[PDB]
């Protein structure tokens, strides 16, 4: 895969 992006808060 390519371009896996996560923001968690």
């Amino acid at each position: 895969f390519r371009n896996w992006q996560a923001y968690m808060q």
